[PDB]
């Protein structure tokens, strides 16, 4: 049982994870075993030639974000480690890299420090360096107006594929690049000239990154200074002439006016390309470059719009159908009103276009046929334009900042077929001809449209195949056991947010359109506050799997006067998963509880306001692997829950007032594998894996003893954060794990 | 100050207010004096004809909710008070009415009950009735399936002017009403058929209420059955014949499809008539009755929207020209697309119309030059629709439940002159021809428009002369000095939850524009989370009085390395008041505290995490009335607060960690009119007017008694909600009032 550190075995190693665990030093209590240790988030100060004795087997040592002053490494502290090959030292408050590092190193990184001074001193001797990232040092101080980059630092490392100066003040290019280079990252350095022979050498390079030189300011986490006149990135016309392996070009935020198509004239496998944030909405009408990049399958002209121009059309260049292998196009923010059929001409043909992004342009009105017209369209992404009814009579220094990363629609929903994404749309109702001339659409968003609409069963006619339906966020009138009933193959529906009418009396509530669904097998009503139904007081599916319910008022219907809602959930045969929380729940009545669904696998009633839990009543639930009551007013065990369940795997108690355990209960429940007991008002104790105690105000006086006997005894028994299990008292030991005390 | 009820003096009579205060019985320690007497929200289950004995001087009781089983009033209970005028036991579970009520009664209000048996046995002697109050009682009930109104129950009644038996299933207009009826309130009573007889009589008759009869079900707070195959109500032709004093007709939710034009036949004076909610598409399109309407001030035809039908056009009849006297219409829901300067001719000559509602229409295009047609239109409320940007050219059974009671556009704006509410409409920036061919705009919201725009200062030169702006609920970049500066005479700014752009470094915060207002006198910058402003690092403004700062990071600004913001506020030389709350502040630097303006008179640094005040730099302002420091950490008074200030009146302290008193505190300070130190941690206590003390954890041991004198000597200041000053010690006290010890025999240990 290891402390501080929980050490696990992964592949073929032993690894030490004591991240955010208040450290004030190394332990020297680390397994003999270890070969990568963790220590990010602690409040280590000093780093020496001792940090690390009786440890020569350590490969991997993160030591990021310490303390939360300054970090102090000596001289030659790691230089004794004979096999480190990963140095994690970011965010230390670093004044210069620090001295005699471990020649068999392979990544280095330095981010988010103070280091001014890129010496031979420092890097010319790690002759093994893959990996070297420098980002966050130079950067906006007053201290240092430059990084001081001595001349052929770098030339040395022959092994270095892969080399990081981004948000640094460079204002050049370093000369004297190793020719092994693969990538190169420069965004936010303020180089604003690049020459014939600044990447001349790097005839390896297969990524580029000059983002956010001169930039085009708009949302960034970071500043944004414009180059004096709003002027662009000047780069020279043969500057990536010898970049012949070039795959990855990053030129957002360098307010490009235009491309000179030279650029790409000897970079035959480009593919993907990165021009968001620049001024191009020329370009992208007449395109020299398009003519360029047959290989390219990711391009990015996002946030190109002239400020204040409304255009009635997007002007996309013929020269776009040369781009024969785009696989994406993600043309969010050029602003425009209307998508006519032929302004997407030249798309129809490229074979592999899978994904649109058009995001953020505010349009209003869409030939929707045109969608058609494509052979391997799987994502329509229009979120945030202005699509009306149809009538017609603090943060990531790693992540990539000018791109969504993240998928443009939930992989839940694309995984069913076509996807199209009108979130955040003004179709505050479905018109007749809303859908009409629309491909198969397997995944359809309408969250946050304004919508507060009463559904006939007639809006989805058009394509009755949606499998995946998101209406979150609007104020939906649930007036008509018929709303839905159009789309028979329907399995996942969420109806989130569209608490308005379910919150009015004047209006009747009908979700008996569930029945209707013989696919249906995830249904999400959270936060809908519903108190009432009318004439079918009870929800019933034999298909459903899943029901959250979370956010609703099961305290008003479970507390009715006529019993009416007493078996609301006991229709829904094949449910497994049910989340009942955030419900205002303070007592259960018994009949109630023995009328959730006997097939239920996963009961989560969790953040409500239970005292009382009548645990005599899982007798009627054997296939409950997990009860979840974390976050209610509990005070009372069972003693006997092996009388109660055979079947119980996790049971989760975290977040209530119980201050006794039973004698037997630890010990007992065969089935129970992991019990939360943390943040409750246990003062001590008196098959399973993992049992969570943190966070309670243990009495750590001889009587804790006999507990601690036990945990030395049942050493397969996970006890997860050991050094958040505190000592409450007596005053001596207030602050101390359980885990410091001795026998005397 | 009487307990357990607070004694007021208000033109030459005592009233007594006990409401919500947890009696369990009517208090027999009231003033004999008294002659109105509130026991509202309390848990009193028994009136006998001793519950009030003596106070013969009493005009008005109010038992309301009481309690929160049911109430059991005695028969001739209040008999002997022979001065009660105004009686009033709403929501009390009474199961009939109190037998043996007085003579001297004008108004009874008896409005959520279980009264299902309206007798002559119990209203009939009442026979200076003016005003009685019967709704919500036979409503929706499983036990009464109609009211028992017993015939001529009310004809005895030869004084009564309003009668309500709204919210109970009538199913027929009871007969034998009084001649003397002014207002008979008829609303939700399932009454379908209205005949010529129902209303006869009822010549002196000024409102009717026949409303949610035969419902349209919209978004009512209470149920909404319609009539059987949506059958309208069936009002027979002369059924309004004799009612020629009628001002107010309200037939909402009624689901009239016509309006026969015979009903306003002999009604030549109806100021306001309320047809929300029904199916009149039809009716304002054609529409015969609107001839007849020629004194009409206040019409309402909101939601008669046909359910899908989103028209390119409204429909409205020549007849609407015909409604001379009108200066309101509320057309709100009919939902259609576009309003062309011709759709809405017949309005252009109505010489008193000042308020058009077009809210909730999903409006596409406006012609706005049609508004520069109209002699006196002070109200343009448009909120609720989609105005694009232009490039090419627990409820209140009393309130009325179908129409917009509070006003469209706030008073504060309308003052200035003429009103455009275009809030919640998708103008997602400001086209160059937004405001071209508009009147001479006062008063503009643009609040809630999904508005993510840079501000060139060259948007509103077309409406330059706007006072009150409203730009809430939008992501504005404050990126440019000019922002607004092309309004001169700007008086009232409003940037409320603009914080979108202020969190982001990547983009410039100007503030700048603010100096260029020679009149602006009110700015509201709450929740914008502003942290770091770009070249200016100081607001500064001659005219300005009001800054609202809540939701910023001066935590940030007042903690900059190069003291950057130590004097953001200095600049603005004329402010009077200023709010520092949910700012995150746990310090103030003397130095920023001391370059607040000297001019302020109410400083509000409420819900910060205070734990320390200098209450020394109060010497640096003489002007000072009222220091709001209310939920922060504080734990230290000054113990010498007159050496400070001769100016501080209010001195807010609530939910702080003051566990002591300075023995010279409450004394001194002859300013001191209001001091609120409820909810700390004062164990004990050992000019002003009023004190809060409730919600303090006191020792109820002997120490206590000091102060409980120093209450019975200080009469004169009120210590509000004493049934709140409660006892957290020692044991056989913790759950009194610190008003209920024995002076004589208390403990002194327990410390
Ligand atoms: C079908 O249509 C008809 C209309 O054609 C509707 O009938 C109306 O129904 C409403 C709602 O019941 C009635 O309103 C009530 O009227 C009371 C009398 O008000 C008048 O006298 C006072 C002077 O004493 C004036 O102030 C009023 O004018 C305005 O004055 C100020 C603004 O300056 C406002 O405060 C008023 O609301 C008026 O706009 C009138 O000339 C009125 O007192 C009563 O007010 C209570 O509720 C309001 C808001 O909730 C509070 O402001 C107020 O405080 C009252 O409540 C408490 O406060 C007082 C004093 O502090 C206490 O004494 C009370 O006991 C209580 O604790 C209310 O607004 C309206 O009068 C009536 N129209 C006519 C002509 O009779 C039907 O309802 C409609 N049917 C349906 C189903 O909707
Ligand atoms: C952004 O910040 C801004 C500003 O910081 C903020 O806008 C202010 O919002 C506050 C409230 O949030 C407003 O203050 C209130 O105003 C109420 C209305 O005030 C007027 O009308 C009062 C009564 O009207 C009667 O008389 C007229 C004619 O005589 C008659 O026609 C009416 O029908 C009616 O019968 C009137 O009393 C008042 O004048 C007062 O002004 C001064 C104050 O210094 C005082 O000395 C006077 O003696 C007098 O009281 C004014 O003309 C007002 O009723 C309300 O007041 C009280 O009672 C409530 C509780 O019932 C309390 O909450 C309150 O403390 C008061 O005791 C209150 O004062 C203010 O007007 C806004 N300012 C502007 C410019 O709009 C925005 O809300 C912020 N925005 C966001 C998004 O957060
Ligand atoms: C300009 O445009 C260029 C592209 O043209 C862009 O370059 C890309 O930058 C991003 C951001 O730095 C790079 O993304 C990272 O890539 C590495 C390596 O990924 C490969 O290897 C892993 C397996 O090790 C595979 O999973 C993956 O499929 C690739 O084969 C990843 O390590 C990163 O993943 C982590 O970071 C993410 C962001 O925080 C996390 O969300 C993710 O969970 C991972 O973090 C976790 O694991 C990490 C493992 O080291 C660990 O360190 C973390 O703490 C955490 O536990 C990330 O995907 C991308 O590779 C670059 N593209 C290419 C082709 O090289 C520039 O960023 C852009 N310029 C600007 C300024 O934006
Ligand atoms: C309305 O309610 C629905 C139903 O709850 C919600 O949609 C679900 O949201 C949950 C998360 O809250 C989703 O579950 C998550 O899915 C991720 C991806 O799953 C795929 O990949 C995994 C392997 O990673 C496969 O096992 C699986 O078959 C899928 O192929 C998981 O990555 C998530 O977390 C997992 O890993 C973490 C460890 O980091 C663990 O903590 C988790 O226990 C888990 O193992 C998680 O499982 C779920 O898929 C969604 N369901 C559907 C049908 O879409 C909506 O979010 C909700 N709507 C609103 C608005 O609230
Ligand atoms: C510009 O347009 C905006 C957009 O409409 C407008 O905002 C509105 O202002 C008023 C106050 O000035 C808000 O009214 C309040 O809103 C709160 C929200 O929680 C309500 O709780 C309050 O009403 C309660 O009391 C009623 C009593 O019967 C209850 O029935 C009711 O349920 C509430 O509990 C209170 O009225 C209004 O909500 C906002 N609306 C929005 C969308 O922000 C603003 O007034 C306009 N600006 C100008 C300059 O006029
Ligand atoms: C349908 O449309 C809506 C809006 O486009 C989608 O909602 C968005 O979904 C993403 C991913 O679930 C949310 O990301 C989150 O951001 C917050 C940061 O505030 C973070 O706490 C979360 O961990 C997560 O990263 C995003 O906020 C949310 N946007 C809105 C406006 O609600 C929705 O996912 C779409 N549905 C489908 C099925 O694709
Ligand atoms: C009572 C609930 O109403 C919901 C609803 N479902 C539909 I189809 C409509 C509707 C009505 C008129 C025009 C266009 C559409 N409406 C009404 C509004 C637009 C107000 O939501
Ligand atoms: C970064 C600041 O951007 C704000 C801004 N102010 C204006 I005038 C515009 C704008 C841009 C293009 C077309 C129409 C209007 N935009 C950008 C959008 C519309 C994306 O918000
Ligand atoms: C460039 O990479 C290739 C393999 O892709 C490798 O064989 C070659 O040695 C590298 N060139 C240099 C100069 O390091
Ligand atoms: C399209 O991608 C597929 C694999 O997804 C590949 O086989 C095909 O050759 C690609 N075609 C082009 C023109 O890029
Ligand atoms: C409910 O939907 C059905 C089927 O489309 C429709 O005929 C009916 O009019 C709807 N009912 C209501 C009350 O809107
Ligand atoms: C649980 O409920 C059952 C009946 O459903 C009842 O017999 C028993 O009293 C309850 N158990 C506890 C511990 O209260
Ligand atoms: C009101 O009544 C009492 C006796 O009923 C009388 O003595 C008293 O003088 C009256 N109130 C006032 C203020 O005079
Ligand atoms: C109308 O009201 C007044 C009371 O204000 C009364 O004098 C008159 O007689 C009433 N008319 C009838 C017919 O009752
Ligand atoms: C218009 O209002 C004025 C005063 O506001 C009033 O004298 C007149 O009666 C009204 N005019 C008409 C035609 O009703
Ligand atoms: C109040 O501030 C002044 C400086 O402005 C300082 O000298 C004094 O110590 C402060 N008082 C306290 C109690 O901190």
């Amino acid at each position: 049982r290891s402390y501080p550190c929980d050490e696990k075995k992964q592949n073929d190693s032993v690894i030490a994870e004591c991240s955010n665990r208040r450290l004030q030093e190394v332990p020297q209590t680390v397994g003999k075993y270890v070969t990568e240790l963790d220590l990010s988030d602690n409040f280590i100060t000093h780093i020496t030639n001792e940090s690390f004795q009786g440890l020569q087997n350590l490969t991997k040592i993160n030591l990021n974000h310490n303390p939360n002053n300054g970090l102090n490494i000596t001289d030659g502290a790691f230089l004794n480690l004979k096999n480190l090959r990963e140095l994690l030292l970011e965010d230390n408050q670093l004044p210069q890299i620090p001295s005699g590092l471990p020649e068999s190193l392979t990544e280095l990184s330095l981010i988010q420090n103070n280091i001014y001074n890129i010496t031979k001193e420092g890097i010319s001797r790690l002759i093994n360096l893959k990996n070297l990232y420098l980002a966050w040092n130079c950067y906006f101080n007053k201290v240092c107006e430059k990084t001081n980059i001595e001349d052929g630092v770098f030339e040395t490392l022959t092994n270095l594929e892969l080399l990081s100066l981004s948000f640094n003040s460079l204002s050049h290019v370093p000369p004297k690049l190793p020719s092994s280079l693969r990538k190169l990252f420069l965004s936010n350095t303020q180089i604003k000239y690049i020459s014939e022979e600044d990447f001349k050498g790097l005839i390896n390079l297969t990524l580029l990154d000059l983002s956010g030189n001169c930039p085009r300011c708009f949302n960034a986490p970071f500043p944004c200074v414009p180059c004096d006149g709003g002027a662009s990135i000047n780069i020279d016309r043969f500057a990536f002439q010898n970049l012949t392996q070039l795959r990855y070009l990053n030129l957002s935020s360098t307010s490009l006016r235009k491309i000179n198509a030279a650029w790409f004239k000897n970079m035959p496998h480009l593919k993907v390309l990165d021009l968001e944030f620049n001024y191009l909405v020329g370009e992208i009408a007449s395109g020299a470059f398009l003519t360029m990049l047959p290989r390219l399958e990711i391009l990015d002209l996002s946030f190109n719009y002239i400020k204040g121009s409304y255009p009635q059309h997007i002007n996309i260049s013929r020269n776009f159908s040369k781009l024969l292998s785009l696989r994406a196009l993600h043309l969010r923010g050029y602003v425009f009103q209307e998508l006519r059929e032929d302004d997407f001409q030249p798309l129809m043909q490229l074979p592999n276009l899978s994904t649109i992004n058009l995001g953020i342009n505010f349009i209003k009105q869409i030939d929707f046929k045109l969608f058609q017209n494509f052979s391997n369209l799987e994502i329509i992404y229009l979120s945030e334009n202005r699509i009306s009814p149809l009538v017609k009579d603090e943060f990531d220094p790693h992540s990539n900042f000018y791109h969504f990363t993240r998928p443009l629609i939930k992989p839940q929903c694309a995984a069913y077929g076509k996807a199209l994404d009108l979130s955040l749309n003004s179709i505050f109702f479905i018109g007749p001809n809303q859908f009409e001339n629309l491909p198969d659409i397997a995944c359809l968003n309408l969250s946050a449209n304004s919508n507060a609409q009463v559904l006939s069963g007639t809006e989805f006619s058009a394509i009755p195949h949606v499998k995946y339906l998101d209406l979150t966020n609007n104020r939906l009138d649930f007036d008509n056991a018929s709303a839905l009933t159009e789309l028979s193959d329907l399995e996942v529906l969420d109806l989130s947010y569209n608490s308005h009418y379910f919150r009015i009396a004047g209006v009747t509530h009908h979700l008996e359109f569930i029945q209707n669904f013989t696919n249906l097998k995830v249904l999400n009503l959270s936060h809908n506050n519903i108190y009432t139904l009318t004439d079918k007081y009870n929800l019933e599916s034999k298909s459903l799997v899943e029901l959250v319910f979370s956010g609703n008022r099961l305290d008003i219907l479970w507390n009715d006067d006529d019993n009416r809602y007493i078996s609301i959930f006991k229709g829904l045969k094949n449910l497994t998963r049910l989340d009942l929380s955030l419900n205002r729940l303070k007592h259960i009545p018994n009949e109630a509880f023995l009328n959730l669904p006997a097939s239920l696998t996963e009961l989560h009633i969790n953040d409500n306001m239970l005292k009382f839990f009548n645990w005599t009543l899982l007798q009627q639930f054997p296939r409950l692997e997990l009860l979840d009551l974390r976050g209610n007013k509990l005070l009372f065990l069972t003693d006997s829950l092996s009388d109660f369940t055979s079947s119980l795997r996790t049971l989760l108690l975290s977040h209530n007032r119980i201050s006794h355990l039973p004698s037997g209960f630890l010990s007992e429940v065969s089935s129970l594998k992991h019990l939360d007991l943390s943040s409750n008002l246990l003062k001590t104790i008196n098959k399973l894996s993992m049992l969570e105690l943190h966070g309670n105000p243990f009495e750590c006086t001889c009587d804790i003893g006999d507990f601690r006997r036990w945990m030395d005894e049942h050493l397969n028994v996970k006890i997860p954060r050991l050094v958040d299990v505190i000592c409450a008292s007596p005053g001596d030991q207030r602050g101390k794990s359980i885990v410091s005390l001795e026998l005397t």
